[PDB]
């Protein structure tokens, strides 16, 4: 059942274990190791770093959206027991990028939902962001999720092109239609990529 696959994925110790060669990224002057852990397996400073980076990167965009920036609410989302983190480490010490994701039931399907993918400014445009989303798609396959899903702000033109063009995400059926937010277009789109099987 749908329940069963989601529960099984959340019982994994290390979902990235099935793809050992993807635990390193050494391209374009980057040399990082990549780990996948429950939020419970991170040091508090790492969780704080991830939140701080998201706020630095996203606060202004949230403020111009229908949601606003909810400081406490974002911290609680990112520290939830069900959260998984993909973290890229430089020099065995310094976190420089992460994705926070969950295995969940979304519009009735077993899906890997990506809440955040965030990179430090200094490591952007070197393929690492694409690599992290690739890894999410690998994990979706090995756990037999039906899609990887996420939400993007349309005003975030870079991230929008990143997902729609570079990664060929499509607009999900759950994305609110035109005139869908209080009689007007929503500032965001829900995007997805189906797993192939
Ligand atoms: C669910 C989410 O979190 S939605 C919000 C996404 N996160 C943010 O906006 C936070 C700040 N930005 C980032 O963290 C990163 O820049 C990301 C995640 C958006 C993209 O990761 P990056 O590593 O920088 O991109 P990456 O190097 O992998 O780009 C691959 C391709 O995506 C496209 N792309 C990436 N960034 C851009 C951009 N700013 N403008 C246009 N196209 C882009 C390009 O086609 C690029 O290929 P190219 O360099 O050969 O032209």
């Amino acid at each position: 059942s749908v329940c069963a696959k989601v529960d099984a994925a959340n019982r994994l110790g290390d979902p990235l274990e099935a793809f050992p060669v993807f635990k390193k990224y050494d391209r374009n002057g980057l040399n990082v190791s990549i780990e996948c852990k429950r939020v419970s397996g991170l040091e508090p400073a790492t969780v704080d770093w991830a939140f701080d980076l998201t706020k630095t990167n996203m606060q202004t965009m949230y403020e111009q959206s229908e949601w606003g920036w909810k400081d406490r609410e974002k911290r609680e989302e990112m520290t939830d027991d069900r959260a998984w983190y993909l973290i890229a480490w430089e020099n065995s010490s310094v976190p420089v990028a992460f994705s926070h994701f969950r295995f969940d039931v979304e519009c009735g399907d077993e899906v890997l939902y990506c809440y955040e993918v965030q990179l430090e400014s200094k490591v952007r445009r070197k393929g690492l962001g694409k690599f992290l989303i690739q890894i999410l798609q690998l994990m979706a396959n090995s756990t037999q999720m039906k899609k990887v899903m996420l939400t993007v702000f349309k005003h975030n033109h870079g991230a929008y092109q990143f997902f729609r063009e570079a990664l060929q995400f499509e607009i999900d059926d759950s994305s609110p239609s035109m005139s869908g937010c209080c009689g007007e277009d929503c500032s965001y789109e829900i995007l997805s990529r189906r797993t192939k099987f």
